[PDB]
């Protein structure tokens, strides 16, 4: 009981909340300083993998300064006793206001444009842009995340339509969304900003089929989790011009070997910066370290 | 004005709003310089888009001409030298592609606190820089917004919803009609120590030139982000490049420059601004509406 070790690079009040003694450090292989402590605090870049696990016996509890928990086995932690604590709600604001700016991307072309007169040119007609006034915006998970995406979006006079299983057309309405049959949603929509968890009936939500029931140039964000939006039925969306634009924060495969999405002239990406604000990382180290204390 | 010749293609409802307004109508399109001067002969109003040229031949040719309407805010294809000689009214839509620059502000702000162009960039180069691209959460900053005009509280309102501060001026805004939309109005000298971000949306003239210099810059936080999607100059482009070069301005995002397109490509060649080459009005959406919004204002006059 009591000792701790920060194996990313996490705010400075992860730290300074103790509790009693706390060792940082970073960029370490799987080989790393290997003495590990009763506690590991990371973030996304160490690897909580089965072989680690196993070799630090001693380890009591594992934690994430984050949402989800990809970079630990939890199999491997349930069998060795050791319970595991995340963030849920630490980069709410981030990972909405980042969806929020891809919209704006998308329908202005922003990241084109600025890559354009980097280029040295000067190409007004090239880039004719939609206003988000009166346009559609389809959100698929109505969470946290879904919720703060839609109120700062109906600012812009966006019409707010959605759907998800869990949150009852009636609670939806109280914040601005008007919920339809999932089916309904991808005709009317201009845009579609995804908001679900990463679940096997969203494993390509967006997938070939469903894409054919959208709206001829349709606009899409993926901010959320690789895999709800399947990459290769993208990519066929895009060519066809059945998909006008794409905004990607997340991928499949982290970094993206398959380059031909990032590549494409209407998709716009982002290297999963969802919860990258020192607003959202503090929070993170802060909730992480309190219920870490929490201990008694 | 009793007679108006629209001279290029909008949308079939300017010439009914004319009419609606009891103003003969002529429409015509892609007309040579000598058949647009018969045209006119008779006409007290002309239309115009951008193909259509109204050089100094046509306005001294044209004696009845007393309007000539565009559409869209800017210049292009009219000889203002020859209009200010004959005493022509030049009419232009700023109300019309408001709304579309408000949004590229907007865009423009939420581009400069998460660097998605850059991060872009940086990806189609096949790069994964998670460290590099370090953002700021909008919720809770301070916004100042120079010029409280149409653009300026469609920008505010928006803004708003992002939980930021809007706190502004504008000398001929009421302090009563700017917090009617939420924007509570300080003098210049306490706004500049104050903000996180900043926006301009007033007109250009030697009150706002070079509004953003030397000494406002020095009088701002330290790591200011700058949005100018109004004209070219009111930021003084100098001092921009020596506060982002010190750190001063940690990002700028511009849509105008005092040249357009710059020659000088020291501040679009810089990794921490932004830019579009004047796109604040370029969305079908706008286009489509400025036509409409002439006739309104030709009919606004009789
Ligand atoms: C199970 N599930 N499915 C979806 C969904 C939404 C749209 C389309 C398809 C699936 C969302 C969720 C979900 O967990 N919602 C939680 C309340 C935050
Ligand atoms: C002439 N003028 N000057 C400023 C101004 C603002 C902040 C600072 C300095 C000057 C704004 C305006 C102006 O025309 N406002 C109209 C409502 C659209």
């Amino acid at each position: 009981l009591r000792k701790v070790l920060i194996s990313d690079s996490l705010d400075p009040c992860c730290r300074k909340i103790l509790g009693l003694q706390v060792v940082e450090k970073q960029n370490l292989s799987k080989e790393e300083l290997i003495a590990e402590c009763e506690g590991l605090i990371v973030r996304s870049a160490t690897k909580v993998t089965a072989d680690v696990i196993n070799a630090a016996e001693k380890l009591q509890v594992v934690g994430r300064a984050g949402t989800g928990v990809d970079n630990v086995d939890l199999e491997a932690a349930t069998r060795k006793g050791i319970l595991v604590m995340n963030t849920p709600n630490g980069n709410s604001l981030s990972a909405a206001e980042l969806t929020c700016g891809m919209i704006m991307c998308l329908a202005r072309q922003i990241p084109q444009a600025t890559a354009s007169m980097k280029d040295g040119k000067w190409e007004r007609k090239k880039f004719m842009g939609t206003e988000l006034n009166g346009k559609t915006l389809g959100i698929l998970g109505l969470g946290r995340i879904g919720r703060e995406v839609a109120t700062r979006m109906q600012s812009f006079g966006m019409k707010t339509i959605g759907y998800d299983p869990i949150i009852s057309p009636e609670v939806s309405a109280s914040f601005g969304v008007q919920q339809l049959p999932l089916e309904e949603i991808w005709p009317l929509c201009d845009f579609i900003t995804v908001h679900t968890p990463l679940l096997p009936s969203t494993t390509g939500l967006l997938n070939d089929n469903t894409f054919a029931q959208c709206k001829k140039g349709v606009r899409v964000v993926n901010c959320a989790r690789g895999g709800i939006v399947d990459e290769g039925a993208l990519l066929r969306a895009l060519q066809s011009g059945q998909c006008a634009g794409a905004a990607l924060d997340v991928f499949t495969e982290e970094p993206p070997r398959d380059r031909a999405l990032v590549d494409h002239e209407n998709v716009i990406s982002c290297p999963h910066l969802g919860a990258s604000t020192k607003e959202a990382q503090s929070r993170c180290g802060e909730e992480i370290a309190v219920q870490f204390v929490d201990m008694v």
